[PDB]
């Protein structure tokens, strides 16, 4: 689990949005796993606005943030799981590192601020959503 909180923004994993996530949707797109909502409360997090492919990511399975080498974001095939059938899914992009199903949502960061968030896994690979094409979360 876990979200991006920027703005008024809350960015989750589509397969992991709440009932209130659909009742205040901004935007979604099973194609990316990605869900938008509204917040009452501002949040914190700062989106990436860069070309970093060196980052930090978050792993509840090991309560540990570990450093990894990521993709471009690009169209990848995702096998089968309990929330998808093998797919394409756009906007993706692949590190070496452990991920559990749960782990979804977790953050990957750059210096400059938040790049993604956790979306697949297996076989000591874990793949990101990216969001720093998505401008539109810095404003209104
Ligand atoms: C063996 C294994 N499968 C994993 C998945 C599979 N997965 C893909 C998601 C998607 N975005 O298509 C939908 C939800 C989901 O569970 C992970 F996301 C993370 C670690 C994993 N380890
Ligand atoms: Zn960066």
């Amino acid at each position: 689990s876990g979200a991006i909180y920027v703005g008024n923004y809350r960015v989750v994993n589509r397969h992991l949005a709440t009932h209130n996530d659909w009742a205040n949707l901004v935007w979604e797109d099973s194609s990316r796993d990605l869900l938008v909502s509204s917040t009452t409360a501002q949040g914190c997090d700062t989106i990436a606005r860069c070309d970093c492919q060196t980052g930090v990511y978050y792993c509840s399975s090991r309560r540990k943030h570990y450093p990894v080498s990521f993709s471009k974001p690009s169209l990848i095939f995702v096998e089968a799981s309990e929330y998808y059938p093998a797919r394409y899914q756009s906007h993706l992009m692949l590190a070496v590192g452990h991920s559990e199903p749960g782990d979804c949502g977790g953050i990957l960061r750059c210096q400059h601020g938040v790049v993604g968030i956790v979306s697949t896994g297996g076989n000591g690979l874990v793949g990101f959503a990216d969001v720093r094409d998505l401008l539109w979360l810095d404003e209104e």
